[PDB]
């Protein structure tokens, strides 16, 4: 799995423009599935099986990045995130946009004070891109308004981590890829790599609505809340398995499936934790939410520095969270 | 009315798990409707009556609580609120969990110094729950991360109010069963008794998809602010009647709606206030975006200390809301 | 002893108006006392025994608590504390008066930023009192001006801890009235039922003057520092025995009654620990301050949550107190 996970990290998937790490995806779960469709918003929807249940196992394919807002007169450009990135996980760092230019980030600052005050309220409008170009024309050609950005970052081993960019949510399509590729379903299997998560759970929110779906089950990256002065109100680390969200701030869980899956992995020896995350959300909103409503749950692998360009996963529980969607799912 | 407010409020029925009020609710209206259902996320749909026009009333069947996220080596838990509870309505109070156990409440503070700071800007990070563990392993085998409870709070009459914890929104709920109770209906009468309101308006989002209905009218709570110092924008007071809201953060009524209502309480000379609320929001939002979309109101109950474990209402205002949708629903 | 301390935590007793209270103890007391007088402040002395060295036991038998300082022309009332009541502790909960009627605590607040505003710094001047009155002369004949109240909250106990209201100082009470119920005193043994200690130590800066004592122990709370993030210099916690104060704020113990019970404590095999209290003050300094001074020590409960409608004490070292005390003043 580790050279899959690789590939899905590193590829290029923001918000909005996804349509490479669709494709990738495609291309692993080939010979594995029976059948596939894309929707009107680029939802991927593959499936597998023909037993009476039918599930849904949901994970997002955009990553966070940022888009081109405007371009002065130089050449330098502005950005807008896309998602959930922080100002300052972007200073001093390398952009990689769609069309492959590099960019490096810089910040304003016209004294050694008023560099000292932006880094201390450090916002979008003091940063700003440089792609080499030397007027606005130039970088009008290269890189304009519009063109979506992501980090340039990509996967390490480190002692038996995994660390890479987009671990949120490309580790949660490594789950569900791996599944297809081992499960005999007793129900009908539906995966959905859903787009657009990140700015607001778009694709979920419509990709449910043409597949009859009894339960939905959203796989995502939590907080591991393990390293020093960490979160303290969450208890989720690393190594303990995957971990069963019982809330965050979009949706709780089905106590139904909640429980089944208690039930399953005490049964197969399977490690796992239970989740309350206090900030947050994940697709399983948008199947909850889907006509007459559609019972959902969220697994998650426990993820350290989440949104940031090194995120952190321990591959022993990506390993066991597909050992037991397939002993819940499968044969 | 009275027994049937004091077992609803008295119930056990946080966002997620409200399944004890589904089954008094069940339990009051037997040999009253014609017939139910329950759906995927827990809501209870019933109906009555056969006429051409089709009427939701909703109510809520949630209230608001907390849920365990931590525990540490000395048994003592962490919370995270369910829906809006603050903080400073915890402090020194009991919490009853699902399974029965109770829990004080106490605050962090090494110092006499970080006391008086933490309760200037009180948060749940410093906040904690002692439920008479000795350590983790006890306090795991009794509450573990995950565990939902509510306040330790009941009900009580004061001098001709009633106090209870959840008026938002078992009132609505006791609103709503008697006017099965009582009604012969001239229309088709659905009640839905929804869940996870307090948690984003989940059940109400979708209770309505599988429901034909003209109309749907959420009952709910609203800002009673006739106390000293209230709220000087909110008009509606206890005694008042039922409030007719005219727009809240959620939703604007359906102005149609809203005249019939006044055409039924100066018709049979029942008292009724307009509302106009500056927060908030009630399971009409949900109505109003199902499908093509259903024209929606709220009528609300007058209440004083909205999500306090003594909310306060007037049995008054209550009887004559229930005569209001009677007049208006019934032969 | 757990009916005893149900019974006399749950009695009606705010400071100046104890005399619920001191009939409770008076009648428990009966077949165990030789005598018993009532001052003219209202503190209960009793004594048992013949012996030369005479010794008082003093516990408060005043809670703190509110009092009605005015009405307004709405029915509202406004209220001042009776001893150290935060009003943190107060809102959202209920007040009990003497009479029987119960209030609801309520804040000011014309806007949001208001109600803001003063929950960062909560006086009594933004709080109120609801009970029930539609009308100044309504609220007047309910509860007037100068009527008290105290928490409403009882008794219950949680894992093996006992929790109520007023452990401060009713349990300081139980362990007097059970050594009186036990104990065969080799000294001339007087029991002070002191009345106003949470005012200014009133009723024990005159109880001795008539009792002709050679000692004087006084049983209280103290502060049971082993909550997280607890007091950092308190070391007393549950559990541990009772604590033998060396000094807190009102007075230093006297050394030679300390090491007195320290070799009953040992030569018993009873549990004990030393405690220093870094503010708070309890009757020892009045009978310390009596006449020529009365050589005076603190046995303090190490107690959870003090001052709030929940304090938490642990059984055992309730019992170990009583022993240590009959070992130490008995035959
Ligand atoms: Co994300
Ligand atoms: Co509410
Ligand atoms: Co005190
Ligand atoms: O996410
Ligand atoms: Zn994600
Ligand atoms: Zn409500
Ligand atoms: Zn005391």
């Amino acid at each position: 799995m580790k050279e899959l996970i690789r590939k899905l990290t590193e590829a290029f998937g923001p918000s909005g423009r996804e349509e490479e790490v669709r494709s990738i995806i495609l291309e692993e779960l080939e010979g594995h599935i029976d059948g596939h469709r894309i929707d009107g918003l680029g939802n991927l929807i593959v499936w597998k099986g023909s037993g009476e249940k039918k599930v849904i196992l949901d994970a997002h394919i955009d990553e966070i990045g940022v888009v081109v807002t405007n371009v002065d007169d130089k050449g330098f450009l502005t950005i807008e995130p896309v998602g959930g990135v922080s100002p300052y996980m972007l200073l001093g760092k390398r952009i990689r946009f769609e069309n492959g230019t590099i960019g490096v980030v810089g910040m304003e600052g016209e004294t050694t004070e008023e560099r000292q005050e932006n880094v201390r309220k450090l916002s979008f409008d003091k940063l700003f891109i440089d792609i080499g170009a030397n007027s606005r024309e130039e970088a009008q050609k290269m890189c304009p308004i519009g063109s979506f950005g992501v980090y340039d970052s990509g996967f390490v081993e480190v002692s038996g981590k995994y660390v890479s960019k987009a671990m949120d949510d490309r580790i949660g399509c490594a789950v569900i890829v791996e599944v297809f590729k081992r499960i005999k379903p007793a129900v009908t299997l539906y995966g959905v790599f859903s787009v657009q998560e990140e700015v607001g759970l778009v694709g979920a929110s419509v990709a449910g609505y043409g597949v009859p779906a009894d339960e939905a089950i959203a796989i995502d990256v939590t907080d591991s809340a393990d390293t020093p002065k960490a979160i303290k109100r969450h208890a989720m680390r690393l190594s303990g398995g995957p971990a069963l969200k019982v809330k965050d701030r979009a949706s709780i869980s089905s106590k139904r499936i909640l429980e089944n899956l208690i039930e399953i992995a005490e049964k197969f020896d399977i490690k796992y934790q239970m989740e309350v995350l206090t900030f947050g959300g994940t697709n399983a909103m948008g199947y909850q939410r889907t006509r007459e409503g559609i019972p959902s749950a969220t697994v998650s692998i426990p993820t350290r520095y989440v949104h940031s360009p090194s995120e952190m996963i321990a591959p022993d529980d990506v390993e066991a969270t597909v050992d037991l969607l397939i002993r819940y799912l499968g044969a």
